[PDB]
């Protein structure tokens, strides 16, 4: 079973494609080495195709079946509701790809006559037609990175595969509630997306110390989406079907499984047939949930087969971290080898072989890792950090050119406590915002694949609820962390960290001398940069004004939007 068949037609771009940074003088002294920063394009689509096209052998054993049944039993607990056309319509992102049938995302959210009447047809057809493969578009995704340490080495583009907008709304009607409810109900504390980064670190540590002599590792599968088999996709549906479901929902889920989720024809932006998918589509609603369940399933079964002891996992789509209990250094080396054999049999082979780890801080997953600093009281605080190379490069790109997605806003939020977010990314972007006019203009950023509309004057209260008060008051970061950031600054040509302390005062001052929501941003955010720090007490609006829905589920590739928060 091949993940992909290709006809020969190209993955084409739909417009103009940017690949290098522009000669922009206030990307400037964010970053001067612009040769380092690039964006992926259609040109490298072929290279990705080769990487992502292969046969899939799958051998299921008693462990897999045993784990499946325990999952289904947990799933049998769930009752899932059918969404109405109006509710699914509201979940649609303002700049989601328009339909072939002469209407766009705007028309959907307005409940336009042409849009809801097409949507009803797609739904009715899901009921009348039970097997005809549903069309998708394949495209190259444009992502920014920093040139790889073997001389301008480069990641090729990712392929994004999605059905027409009308189908996307129907998926929401049938599977939105399911996808927001079932993963937690099945996987419990092992479901990553229920955790704020503060809750995430809290669960990591707690699990680590609950161990005699802990041992953890992270597992990376070689292009997970392609490893997912038609069997996997069906096993997945069998889990969904354990929910209490409306009869049309049940049919809709059944049809979407056979007509879309298991595979179907690929069409480029020119209308040409590119070939056929028999693996996971990156851009359907079920992609995160389905991946999270499928990764959790294969891994739990692989642990048992590998005879690892007191495995706890934390799963986030295809990102997988295991914290378990160590039988004596070449104990696990062997046990991981076994684990890897089992994952490989289940059709989930690794990228780089997994390595046992006996220091929590050295384990990296979700691109991130735990580090330690201290807050005013001097007490050791645990926080979640990351190599800043890709965020700092993306920040430079977003300065130089306009873009819907502002990942910088996202990294500030998610990595508020980190040294590099506070000194560089807050300082730089509040300066730009200050000088421009734009402190109130809400911006779109993504958390867990779902886009959010967010006002930058609400970071002090967002940061406080998601990270606590220590996020503004942390100071004596580890030598390892500080050395990563300093190193990353050299590689990119970002000015040294002491450079930013100077800049951060001016920005703080230009923003205390403004008052209001501005004012607050200068008190707590840039407190690290003043000479005799003032005493920061908890913000009022933080609690009884801001709201959930934020760390409930993973929605990557699922066309999901909340205009939640500010």
């Amino acid at each position: 079973s091949m993940s992909y068949t290709w006809t020969g037609a190209l993955i084409t771009p739909c417009a103009a494609e940017e690949s290098k940074l522009p000669i922009n003088p206030l990307s400037n002294s964010l970053l001067r080495h612009h040769n380092m920063v690039y964006a992926t394009t259609s040109r490298s689509a072929s290279l990705r195709q080769k990487k992502v096209t292969f046969d899939r052998l799958q051998v299921l054993d008693d462990h897999y079946r045993d784990v499946l049944k325990e999952m289904k039993a947990k799933a049998s607990t769930v009752k899932a509701k059918l969404l109405s056309i109006e509710e699914a319509c509201k979940l649609t992102p303002p700049h989601s790809a328009k339909s072939k049938f002469g209407y766009g995302a705007k028309d959907v959210r307005n409940l336009s006559s042409r849009a809801v009447n097409h949507i009803r047809s797609v739904w009715e057809d899901l009921l009348e037609d039970t097997e005809t493969p549903i069309d998708t578009t394949i495209m190259a995704k444009s992502e920014v990175f920093c040139v790889q340490p073997e001389k301008g080495g480069r990641k090729p583009a990712r392929l994004i595969v999605f059905p027409d907008l009308g189908v996307r709304v129907c998926e929401k009607m049938a599977l939105y509630d399911v996808v927001s409810t079932l993963p937690q109900a099945v996987m419990g504390s092992s479901y990553g997306f229920q955790y704020s980064p503060k809750q995430r670190v809290e669960f990591l540590v707690n699990t680590w110390k609950s161990k005699k002599c802990p041992m953890g590792f992270s597992y990376d599968t070689r292009c997970f989406d392609s490893t997912v088999t038609e069997s996997d996709i069906r096993v997945e549906e069998s889990i969904y079907q354990c929910c209490d479901l409306a009869p049309e929902a049940r049919q809709a889920i059944r049809s979407l499984t056979e007509r879309l989720y298991i595979g179907g024809p690929l069409t480029n932006s020119k209308g040409q047939n590119c070939g056929y998918r028999r693996c996971r589509a990156s851009g359907v609603l079920t992609t995160s949930c389905g991946n999270t369940l499928t990764c959790y399933l294969k891994a739990t079964a692989a642990c048992r087969a590998a005879k690892l002891q007191d495995c706890t996992m934390l799963v986030n789509g295809d990102d997988l971290v295991v914290i378990c209990e160590s039988a004596g250094t070449q104990e696990d080396a062997a046990a991981l080898r076994a684990f890897t054999e089992a994952m490989t049999r289940y059709s989930a082979p690794p990228g780089d072989p997994p390595q046992p780890e006996y220091d929590l801080e050295l384990i990296t997953s979700c691109s991130s890792n735990v580090s330690v600093a201290h807050d005013a009281s001097g007490k050791r605080v645990y926080y979640l950090t990351r190599d800043p190379t890709t965020p700092l490069a993306r920040a430079a790109w977003e300065t130089a050119r306009h873009t819907p997605i502002n990942s910088w806003l996202g990294n500030i939020i998610m990595y508020a406590p980190t040294l590099w977010a506070r000194m560089i990314l807050m300082t730089h972007f509040f300066s730009i915002l200050l000088a421009q006019e734009q402190l109130e203009k809400a911006l779109d950023c993504q958390i867990f694949g779902a886009c959010y509309s967010i006002e930058p004057l609400d970071l002090p209260q967002i940061i406080e609820r998601l990270h606590g008060l220590s996020a503004f008051t942390l100071h004596s970061y580890s030598p390892g962390e500080i050395n990563r950031v300093a190193s990353c600054l050299r590689k990119l040509g970002v000015p040294p960290l002491r450079t930013w302390r100077h800049r951060a005062r001016s920005v703080r001052a230009k923003l205390l001398s403004q008052g209001g929501r501005a004012a607050t941003c200068g008190r707590y955010l840039f407190n690290w940069a003043v000479r005799t720090k003032l005493k920061l007490t908890p913000i009022p609006a933080a609690s009884q004004l801001d709201l959930s829905g934020w760390f409930v589920a993973g929605y990557s590739g699922g066309d999901i939007y909340h205009s939640l928060s500010r």
